[PDB]
């Protein structure tokens, strides 16, 4: 039921989040400062922000109800990456890359 696949999405986010993929999730950690980062167009593109902080204070509050609710928030910080910046850019590099981990452990869901 719900319950038992939002375990597995903690377990999924707590991996994000863990020493082993530091290298590549560390853009993802936190809400993107636009300002501090000289993005000034960043919340004219991105109507929906999205990181793995906010994710964990959702779960922790109980506000997602099910795992597709998870998984929708996890794929969106994913897709504002993409939509902000060249296909090129490092940062989005590192996204897909991440997001590579979070499709195939999302794909080995419990009943
Ligand atoms: O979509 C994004 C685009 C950008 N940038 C900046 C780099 O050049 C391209 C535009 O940055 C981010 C980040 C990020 C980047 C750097 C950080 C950061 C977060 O938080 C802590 C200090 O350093 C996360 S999503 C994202």
């Amino acid at each position: 039921g719900p319950m038992e696949q939002l375990k597995h999405c903690n377990g999924i986010l707590k991996e994000l989040l863990s020493k082993k993929h530091a290298a590549y999730a560390w853009p993802f950690y936190k809400p993107v400062d636009a300002s501090a980062l000289g993005l000034h167009d960043y919340h004219d593109i991105i109507k929906h922000p999205m990181d793995l902080s906010t994710v964990k204070r959702k779960m922790e509050n109980r506000d997602y109800r099910d795992a597709q609710e998870f998984a929708a928030d996890v794929r969106l910080m994913f897709s504002n990456c993409y939509k902000y910046n060249p296909p090129d850019h490092d940062v989005v590099a590192m996204a897909r890359k991440l997001q590579d981990v979070f499709e195939f452990r999302y794909a080995k869901m419990p009943d």
